């Protein structure tokens, strides 16, 4: 059983801001961080999710006075405890972030939990795994210190045979770490009238390549945002207000230009991730990866949307939404 009514909050992990502050707060959103001269998985490149940049490290890190590792002298038991509490806090804060409709991917499916909450929780859990295993990305010098203290805690505190021990140690604690997620979900009962929550709603077992996991998150987000853009285009162009010359005008042209602008910024992110994915996973499509996972991606022709031919800019000014964004 879990720590049902036993409350525990940790300093350093406040309400999420990665897709923006929770209302009435505004802005403060993080962007996807793509880097050239970095290795992720086997190969070059990486795009870092806003959510990852907001990951709760709890008592693992001491932010006070310029920053320091809070696990330098820890036993592996106390380290495990500190990870478990961080994971438990991450789950609670992600629940609030998707319950309030602030997370982009939440803007109520199907076990009665907030849309996107389980995906986000699974994703953060994968991030914790890769942080502990030392197999993520070296973007933060402070997490570099964390994987390295973790490595030395495990090696001093287990019999030698070596990040092979760090790998076996994670495997031995994985079930317990996942129980921190299930436990935090059970505590939703205290909070929620939609259903009864047994804690298994985001999976009885932990999920399920972090680079692929990050790319999938990118996709889910892009496709949802894409449908919101369509929604606003149809509300402002559908009304058939076209100025004589007929060329679109006013609210319609505004909403259409917003999507055109959105696609232009997302293009670099698609190219980077698509290339990394497809030339690591030979014979596999980046388009298939997203479409087989997220129903919001089904209407998206990724090759059309991000097409780099010369004629496409002139004939399709607003991409795949050019027809709604035209006259007649």
């Amino acid at each position: 059983s879990c720590d049902l009514n036993a409350t525990n909050y940790i300093r350093g992990c406040q309400s999420k801001t990665y897709d923006g502050k929770i209302f009435p707060g505004k802005g403060g959103e993080k962007q996807w961080i793509c880097k050239d001269t970095i290795i992720h998985g086997d190969t070059n490149g990486a795009c870092i999710p806003p959510r990852t940049q907001n990951l709760c490290v709890g008592e693992l890190w001491d932010k006070s006075y310029g920053g320091r590792s809070n696990i330098k002298n820890d036993t592996k038991e106390l380290l495990k405890e500190k990870i478990k509490n961080a994971i438990h806090k991450e789950t609670e804060l992600l629940y609030e972030y998707h319950d309030t409709g602030t997370a982009i991917i939440s803007k109520n499916d199907p076990n009665g939990l907030p849309k996107g909450f389980c995906h986000a929780v699974q994703r953060s859990f994968i991030d914790y795994k890769n942080m502990i295993l030392g197999t993520s990305v070296n973007i933060y010098e402070h997490i570099g210190k964390l994987q390295e203290d973790i490595k030395k805690i495990i090696e001093k505190g287990t019999p030698q045979q070596s990040t092979e021990n760090v790998n076996a140690w994670w495997k031995g604690i994985e079930r317990e770490m996942w129980d921190a997620v299930r436990c935090a979900i059970t505590k939703i009962n205290k909070k929620n009238n939609n259903s009864i929550f047994n804690g298994d709603e985001c999976g009885v077992s932990p999920p399920t390549d972090q680079s692929v996991s990050w790319f999938k998150e990118w996709g889910e987000q892009f496709c949802i945002e894409r449908l919101r853009y369509e929604q606003n285009i149809r509300e402002a162009c559908t009304e058939k207000k076209c100025i004589n010359s007929d060329k679109i005008q006013g609210a319609c042209k505004r909403k259409c230009e917003k999507y055109k602008k959105y696609i232009s910024e997302k293009k670099q992110e698609w190219d980077k991730q698509k290339t990394k994915y497809e030339n690591k996973y030979v014979g596999k499509s980046a388009s298939d990866l997203l479409k087989e996972n997220y129903p919001e991606c089904i209407s998206a022709n990724f090759d059309f949307i991000f097409n780099d031919n010369i004629e496409y800019k002139t004939y399709y000014p607003y991409g795949d939404y050019s027809s709604i964004c035209s006259c007649e």
